[PDB]
């Protein structure tokens, strides 16, 4: 009746299936950032815990009419999970239903774009439309254009939602596979980390460009005042200054980097 | 009942306009946190007064007194109700004060003068004739005092004993040191004042490298208040609005004298 309940997401490189998951089980059929995050943090707090993928696929939101909660969120909310170790972004409306931890991870949204095409910032795109650009189906990066005030923001936004032919994406794949193939007439927004990432894959043909929009962080989330949650941020914090943190994104985005 | 906020006197997050002897209260000051606590107040409903930490410090706790000083110290022994400041979240901190999600990030870097032939903390750790040091006080000493990491340790074993002392007592210490050592000193600060100096005249500083660690400032509270869950919700809005950002581009580029 101890065992930590841990709702996560797959998405590279944060929680993948390890090559061999068919002849494995329990929590070491998953590997990762995440993976290894839930490894130190489970250590430095003393429990026992089950990684289990959020069932719909979803990080958080909540219904405008209904006001319920979906994805890893809606887990905790509802009774479902502990505890939220994945890359799920520390916003305000959720804060207001559950608890975080101070960030474990760092970035902001950026801007992708089919590596030998001309660079392009937000203020660039915003001004024109022959490059169709647009960000996830749902989170916080879309999340951020609907609610920021900033005027070259609020001009992208009515753009996005606008756009006919949707420019919209379901997953990070889908982002990263059209603007592959859109010869520079598609840029994609998404999370730095992910930007990142991608940039360090095959085929190697896309970039992060200009600055990142904003400044956010990736937290472990508990259920709203869950005894849990003091012992986690604290570890966070102690496993960063320890330099653990930069160990963990260097051995998963840069060690085995295939594009030089 | 008039909030007590605790900052400390450091450009541009917090400076006594030119003329202020002939203003009073708050609108003496300006800054990027002046205009930031402003922002809080309104956000959160409450009437404050900006003062001036006593002994200048951020925070850290005496070994062998036990006693917390500066901005912490205030807040943990009743003599502030809030700090507003470029206070770095760390987790001796955090385990005596409340701390709300970073309306800023940062992480440590390097400032040298254009044409240093230095481009990480890896080529310092490996030679001295070009010095290197930090503030005197604050985290970013203490990250390398407190470093167990072999490049870092390097570092720090050789700034504790460096004779002509490498430790400086104020930022614009080291940045004039910088600036006037002719390319043999590189100054160790957190990023986002490294980017400042960089958008200041003479123009003759940078950064190179990455920065050693990622971490954020935090508006803090005494452990407990009640005043800690709105001035978290409040960080929070004013960065998913933009208006963090807007802060930080009026003070940095908007104000820069670097072209
Ligand atoms: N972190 C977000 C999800 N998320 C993820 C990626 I990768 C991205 O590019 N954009 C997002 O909104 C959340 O918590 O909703
Ligand atoms: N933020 C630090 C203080 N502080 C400030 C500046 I500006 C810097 O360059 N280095 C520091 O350690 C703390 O909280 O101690």
């Amino acid at each position: 009746n101890k065992t930590v309940v841990v709702t996560t997401i797959l998405e590279s490189p944060y929680v993948m299936m390890k090559k061999n998951h068919e002849m494995l089980e329990g929590n070491e059929r998953y590997e990762g950032y995440c993976v290894d995050l839930a490894a130190e943090i489970a250590k430095h707090c003393g429990f026992k815990y089950k990684l289990t993928i959020v069932g719909d696929g979803k990080y958080g939101a909540r219904d405008a009419d209904t006001k319920i909660w979906n994805g890893m969120v809606g887990e905790l909310v509802y009774g479902k999970a502990d505890i939220a170790i994945a890359p799920l972004t520390i916003t305000l409306v959720r804060e207001e239903v559950i608890d975080f931890s101070k960030p474990f991870m760092s970035l902001g949204i950026s801007i992708m774009i089919k590596k030998g095409t001309p660079i392009e910032s937000a203020e660039d795109l915003s001004k024109q439309t022959e490059i169709a650009y647009g960000t996830l189906d749902s989170g916080s990066t879309k999340e951020f254009f609907r609610r920021s005030k900033i005027a070259v923001f609020d001009k992208m936004w009515t753009y996005m939602r606008s756009a006919e032919p949707s420019v919209f994406v379901r997953t990070t794949a889908e982002g990263v596979a059209r603007v592959r193939k859109s010869k520079g007439k598609y840029a994609y927004l998404l999370e730095s980390t992910m930007n990142e990432y991608i940039e360090q894959r095959k085929p190697c043909d896309t970039m992060k460009v200009g600055g990142n929009l904003d400044s956010k962080g990736y937290g472990i989330a508990t259920p709203k005042g869950s005894s849990l949650g003091n012992a986690v941020n604290l570890a966070v914090l102690k496993l960063n200054e320890q330099g653990l943190l930069d160990k963990l994104k260097n051995k998963w985005w840069y060690d085995k980097g295939e594009c030089g």
